[PDB]
């Protein structure tokens, strides 16, 4: 592995995370009326999540001899994803594809950490799986609720529980 | 302060306390259906922490030398809020209605016994802050339900946690 | 069973279990001095436990297709026991007579609804023997302090834990 | 109490309890959309409820004299209800129906083994009974969501939390 | 009911429960070797739940009118069980046989105070069924260990954690 | 706010609960006798929230640019409060007149403290109000029992919980 | 040391807690009205000590190679004291000076083993030490109740508690 | 990966997981005797947690687009591994001999999907190792219990404990 | 109150909370060697009480009508203070420098919108109150360590324990 | 024993843990800067201990027929060590050398204690040497910090832990 | 007391004890088979609390001013017992056979240290006096074992437990 | 995988992990003076959890067919790292300096287990990577002591909380 490559990676992934756990503030909020109270832990139990992942490529991003961006807007510039930026008619079936978005890009940005640190960086994979596993936990949630998919996933007692990252987490 | 004018602000706002349990009680019951399964947890909610609002004021009545009515039925036509009643055609947004009422009662009854004990009697203006804090957010759930406003409030993990009143319950 | 005749009985018991909680709010308030101390958390136990009480024959009601009564006062005028009113004087022996008698009442209310469902409404059985337990050692504790019969009986370690009612409580 | 007959309806009870555990996999999976993941945690309560009720109904026949029967196929054959089939629509309603058709059978079943060991065989009786007050609730769930008719019950805090048939368990 | 008759039942039921809490100890440290290492602590759950059953009997007895003799070595004469008095020879199969006699020995004298009882004494019938409860899943533990039938019980988590008289524990 | 003017009523305010955690120490002890019993919980209820009350004002002076002064002898000279001797005569009422001068003293000095920083210093404020709470409530069970005044008040779970300043504690 | 004599003196004080924990279950009884609510938790807290001293002088009595007694008549006979048998006048008084002469013998047993195994079997002097703490703190609960004497001591939070002697239990 | 392939051989595993939890139900019960409780939490410990991985192995499946089968007989129909019959011979070594070839048949499929999903299905490799982990140490338990191979696997504290698979329980 | 220009305050506070959270996570990093490990925890005490200020500050805003900027970087640009940037030597005072900079203007932030509120939005004055208390604090620890000051103030048990806006967290 | 000289080497111990508690509170708050963060919890650990020791010495003073002297002026003068003041210079160093020497003296206080209740009064002894245990503690912790000596000792989980004296507190 | 003499049998104590942590572990690998089971979790209790011991006695000897040996080579050849060596036969017997002399070593050297430091070191005693009721309870689960003389002793409720050397834990 | 070169590498890797239990002790033990405070916690949270390492790295040895040697001292001349010797002169920077070689070793001798057993035996990769995990964090704890290059890492809640090897723990 080159680590440049990997810290960039890295580094895009942890503001991918950070704009998530920003974006959802707004999503979360405007999920209203009788529709959006059914959604609203959804969206929230994704973005609890979602500032969890960021605690955890933090540590790893040190690790490997890289820093976070001086300036926070800089750190902004350089997510992997898109805004989720809120719909211009936010409807309940609007915000639900602007986070389906937002969840299958962030199943690709780890599939494709994992595809590059397989058998060569076995932390970074680890740490990257840990968060790939709530990733496509959360695109399922989204997934059957605007599509009706099953997807054979239950609500998260608590939000931000992170089941799969909790070791990662101090 | 004119201490009888202050009591019986406090005992009329610990029978809309109380009356409100035992018409909550109706008012979620009647949340049937799928639409009304989302809302019978917010019902509960208000309608626990409400008569924590009756065992949080009633304490404060008998330090400032006022007694609850010796008749249950004298306590009932003292109440600060009309009764939530049953709607005669108790649909989901009609029991929306009578809960907004309800709870934009409450915060006018509380505004103003705060207005009234500003900077004179700093428990009673804390224990009335205190309860005003979970009627606005009790408005809030019941505004972004009925109207769809963004409110920003997420639900109780557990009914009548009350958050804000706790330390004046035993 | 004619199921009338049982929905008759449990409003009444809940009527009679929600104006207990008033009425044992102020005979709590007014144990006062150095004997009412002693006696001033045996009555807590038995508010909070009759309060669980009213929250355990509520849901039974709903079960049988009956309601609650659409106006507070109604509720109160159908309470199956007289109203446990602070005496005149309300010394200690007076206000524990007023505990006795009203805890007497609770044990032949619930032990008329036992002997009507038994064998015929295991539900309904069931959850009058679970108040019935409670309303019988509620009685042992008044009759024990105010006339000195060996009752056997301990104080709760929290109030309102209701160890027998637990398991219809939410 | 010809203690066969009794084995007989405890093992199709229990194989009632264990198909319905597997059954109510496929329904919840397929409670998919908005109007879905408000059933999903009551068909995930009912589900685990009924896994116990299977637990604690199996040291119940090995205590009686009875054994589980050797081939699972056997068992599944036993069983007292039919068999909870995913609908050829798989609609919420059509979903609601085939869980209320379930429930309404348990209840029946219980009803059944209760009104066969009451005054006979006490232990049998507590066990049935206990089932029975979660089928009773379990019913109620459903009947209020399919139908909309006021029964009185909230939602469990944890699925399989099982109030009734804890004592029963180990 | 005559109630003199019953109150001997509890007393000598009573008695029963006090003398195997001493009884059973004996028992306990003479299960030595591997062979009584694996016993020991099931005797040791039917000891503490014994001593458990004669801290719940005894408020019944005083609610009842009656008293504890007066003497403990009367106490220890009225038992409704003969005692568990350590084998000449103290062999594992030998004291297996001294607590298979003593369980079903009380599960004889709970099963009479049960039909003695049932639909007259509600609360007496339903601690004598708590206990019943017990003590058939006592003898059920020495009956499998000794003879190898199944039984379906496994151990508890707890010593003396008593599932079915808790509630009427302190 | 002159902070010196304001210093000097927190450092004798300090000095008042310090002596106060002493002189509750030595009244504790006299509380004898089956009088005596029902109020020790309560007087130790009261000494340990007023050494919380102690600990929670020694930060905010040192935030304010003040110290505890050098000498024990001489912060024991700066009680707000006359200290709470033990009577001559230490009966039950006479300690109880003892405790209500002490805390009716500690009412005063802490309602004081909010007159003169109400609206100016939010933060000394606060502390002040969150020891005011608990001030008033151990006045109130003072009076109750000496007088016999319904104040409303129940007894601590623990002793020293402190609700009301337990935000300010480590 | 000669073990037979040790051994004597531990089985003497063990039937001395055995016959204490049935006796104490009388007078904790017969502690009645207003006076004795405030003692019977009292009572409570030493009768489940005394039985947590006979759990734990058991198990040094056989280390040693002593037994316990084939018959409980023969244990009952062995206390090294009187019974502690319930007044002719069962006053609170009375019942006072039955505990108190109770808890000064057990003082006296556990005070001869302490000054018989002091430097010689270590185990057992600090078995017998833990003991003494709890005796001593039993004999001055009830020392001071009956005369006045301030002791220092205050409730058990829980009963049978046993702060001393808990690391001999299991 | 064909998703196909890999979605027989996950509802093949969840079919042998579903039947196991049912047949070492029968199994435990027949371990029975001095011998037979030893095994029975070891078994205990095994069935619950193969419940688990049925629990795990079921969301799984509908991610993926797979559905468990309509029938329940057609799902026993497809487990991977023959099923745990109670030997004609239930002795405790015909037992072992039993449960040692279900686990590890277990321990073969997953190491096939282990095998089949490496660095391709990131997810489907977790959790079958999850699940291999814990099958591993099911048959090291039955293989010690049966020829005595140092295993060095310690009890669970708790029964379905399921400490590798618990991240993706719920 | 303008509630216009309490929403610009608000919003420019909590623009500020957000941006320290970032921030602090590099400041954090680079409090290495010996001197910054005792830095490092008072740093994630801050960071993560940071974190919990602007969870608390946006429901308020959504109360009051406002809403959270649609872009990210836009609400980066609107922080109340100047971003808490790592300094050019990131010396161990260089950085306790940034730090009392970023604190001492959330003092100011918050002190502002207090004395704005000041008895016309109780909830938003409540609000502001609870976080100028933990902004107080937290600029105590950086000057104390910086300077040497002493402040009183001890570390918390846990990072983010937020003692003052609990109440206002979900 | 000579109990009344007993009875002063306790009061004058007590003394010196009751001074000990303030004056720790003032050389808590003067080790301030980098080096004075490390020490404030190991002087945070020990005064909350000594706060403790006083708790624990009381009791045991008026079981002795001892009692704390009227006026606390009184009780500052009867400590049996100097005051432990703070440093004309406060450097950690100077402070360090105050600790040291005021752990030195409570060390050879409860040794007295110690080598004259040995064999005489074994529960007198026994709190001694609780005490002394913590003591040895202390004194080994700042003379780590302050020579370099390896002691051994780590820091206490919590503040005033107390893992000796937790016994004798209440 | 010589210190020197005192902190050689203190190191070669916790030499011992280091050791036995080991030589346990092999010993608990290899009692398989059904009769291993049972004896498997009393010698993982005893592995446990003998490295419990070795963390106690650690902090003891640097106390006293002396260190653990440079070299781990050195501190083995320093054990005050014969290693546990596997037998050349590993039965059951024969391993109990060597735990049996490990523990009986065990009780005789601490057995040395107690006679040695008996009223001149407190705190040595007290310690070594905590270990040897540990040892003591050891010894006698392996003579019950091995030989079949009734100890009375319990299995721990969990591994590592330590009731008696916890206050000297970390 | 040739499993005899596999079991050399994980009995070689136990072996550095126990004598490194041992020796983090003697370097624990001599981080002494203000500047060592720091870093006692740090060397604690690592020793415990190598500890951990070599409690799960046992049972794998014995799964695989291998066994611990039979004497300690050729189980200290297998370790894969040197031993970590107390520094001839103890500085903190030497012991800094010892305790960063011993935990880069580490990192390397669970990387050499990683590579060796990357794809033919999944459980043995998943253990060496759960130590792996925690191996560099302890490298990175020395690694930003010794140098300052900003890690990351944030300290333990608990010494030897062991986040990734705890599901390989009982
Ligand atoms: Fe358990
Ligand atoms: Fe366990
Ligand atoms: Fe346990
Ligand atoms: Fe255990
Ligand atoms: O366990
Ligand atoms: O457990
Ligand atoms: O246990
Ligand atoms: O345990």
């Amino acid at each position: 592995i080159d680590v440049e490559k990997l810290l960039e990676l890295l580094i895009k992934a942890a503001a991918a995370e950070f704009t998530t756990y920003y974006y959802y503030t707004i999503l979360r909020n405007h999920a209203t009326g009788l529709e959006g109270e059914a959604i609203k832990e959804i969206i929230e139990d994704a973005r609890l999540e979602d500032r969890n992942h960021f605690e955890a490529l933090v540590p790893r991003i040190y690790e490997l001899g890289g820093e976070l961006p001086r300036d926070i807007r800089e750190f902004a510039d350089l997510a992997s994803c898109r805004d989720a930026y809120l719909p211009e008619e936010p409807t309940i079936e609007n915000i639900l594809k602007v986070l389906l978005e937002a969840e299958r890009c962030a199943v690709g940005v780890y599939t494709e950490i994992c595809n590059y640190t397989f058998g060569k960086d076995p932390r970074t994979y680890d740490l990257a799986l840990a968060i790939l596993h709530e990733e496509i936990e959360h695109e399922a949630w989204f997934e059957e609720l605007l599509t009706g998919k099953p997807s054979g996933h239950f609500r998260r007692g608590k939000p931000g529980e992170s089941p799969y990252v909790s070791k990662f987490l101090k």
